[PDB]
């Protein structure tokens, strides 16, 4: 049981460690969360809050990066107009628009109806990776905006 699904599984696997840290900070913010590698694509329905925790930029695999999830999104394009999402760790944004437009992932969610709120959250720990720099300040902003 959660108010937010933490969909953390680019290739049916992903940054579950970072998603668990995010999930804990989101429960501390006053909510309940479900750290998942998206085993059902959408454990919470097309209503509520979603978050998507993937690394589409310098580690975005060949097709797009989200091999099962992207095809599943296009297959059903559910009425996400009653939910909002936040991309996290994703680098497609504005900034790795660089060899193509793998922003397709964000675009198809927005087409299906989920507003992106704020802008893509950036996460980092121990060793530099893809978005380079943590954004607990995004988490504070996005929370006090949604309150």
């Amino acid at each position: 049981m959660a108010d937010i699904t933490l969909i953390s599984g680019s290739t049916l696997g992903g940054a579950e460690y970072v998603a668990e840290h995010l999930a804990e900070k989101l429960e501390e913010a006053g909510f309940t969360t479900e750290t998942l590698h998206g085993p059902l694509l959408e454990d919470l329905p097309a209503s509520g809050i979603w978050l998507v925790i993937s690394s589409t930029h310098g580690a975005g695999d060949i097709p797009d990066n989200l091999s099962p999830f992207y095809e599943a999104l296009q297959e059903q394009k559910p009425d996400l107009s009653a939910v909002r999402f936040g991309a996290i760790g994703i680098g497609s944004r504005e900034y790795d628009t660089f060899c193509g437009a793998i922003d397709k992932l964000e675009a198809e969610l927005k087409n299906s109806g989920a507003k992106q709120t704020g802008e893509t959250l950036k996460i980092n720990i121990l060793d530099h990776d893809i978005p380079e720099d943590p954004a607990e300040e995004w988490l504070g902003s996005w929370v006090n905006l949604l309150k």
